[PDB]
């Protein structure tokens, strides 16, 4: 399946993780959190290790993977910022996909987290970034509404 | 030659885009600059438009300013029929290198924004216009710095 996220990227993206690739039809069965962010944004630097932890305890049991979308456009800024992470994020030189996401899904401010559902593309939920705050266990996941 | 404040955030091999054709960022020289981060998608950025439009119609030239769209449309006549509404200056559509990286030099994080510089000298001027035109249409506090 994946076939709804992959609806939201080139047919020819591969997702970078730590170690290697991706392919986003991998994603399958998954609520996929597009994170919106930069490393230059203070709230997002905040942000992100809330979000790390969360992921930690959880990405398995609640099934459900993160992408960054970045907001970054040094390549070296990325990599730094990115090694925090544990997720996946789109390639930092696909400068057309990143701002397509952007509109596609209206993103006007960062940090933000924006779920679909992997399968058929469905938003999910568009308020994570506030709701994580006071459900770190993710009772209320993935904070639909 | 004044205007050299500008040549880092408006390199000089890219002329900006006026409605009736192109202008040199040099030849903002002498005034305040307001890059206007905005999107035709982004309800709040087409709501505050018409705003600063008649602030623009009956103050730039009496408060010695212009204003410089940095988009963030990614489709080409998205672009073109929202700056059609606008009466100054927009970074051309196609210069997205120069565009993300006003976003990044400012810090801007959401839009609608607007981000005045002075063209001479580079200073950062005021980063809150957005909020506070609102409630002050004749500009008595303008270029509301804080």
């Amino acid at each position: 399946m994946g076939s709804g996220l992959a609806k939201y990227l080139p047919s020819t993206i591969k997702l970078v993780s730590k170690s290697g690739t991706v392919s986003p039809i991998s994603l399958a069965g998954k609520t996929v959190f597009f994170y919106f962010s930069a490393s230059w944004c203070p709230p997002c630097r905040g942000f992100t290790p809330t979000l790390v932890e969360f992921y930690e305890k959880f990405r398995e049991s609640k099934n459900f993977e993160v992408v960054l979308v970045t907001w970054d456009d040094e390549e070296e800024a990325y990599n730094g910022y990115f090694a925090k992470m544990p997720w996946l994020a789109i390639p930092f030189s696909s400068r057309a996909e990143l701002e397509a996401l952007r509109s596609t899904f209206g993103v006007e401010t960062i940090p933000t987290v924006i779920a679909v559902n992997a399968d058929t593309g469905a938003v999910v939920s568009t308020k994570g970034r506030e709701r994580l705050l006071t459900d770190p266990e993710g009772k209320n996941f993935p904070w639909s509404d």
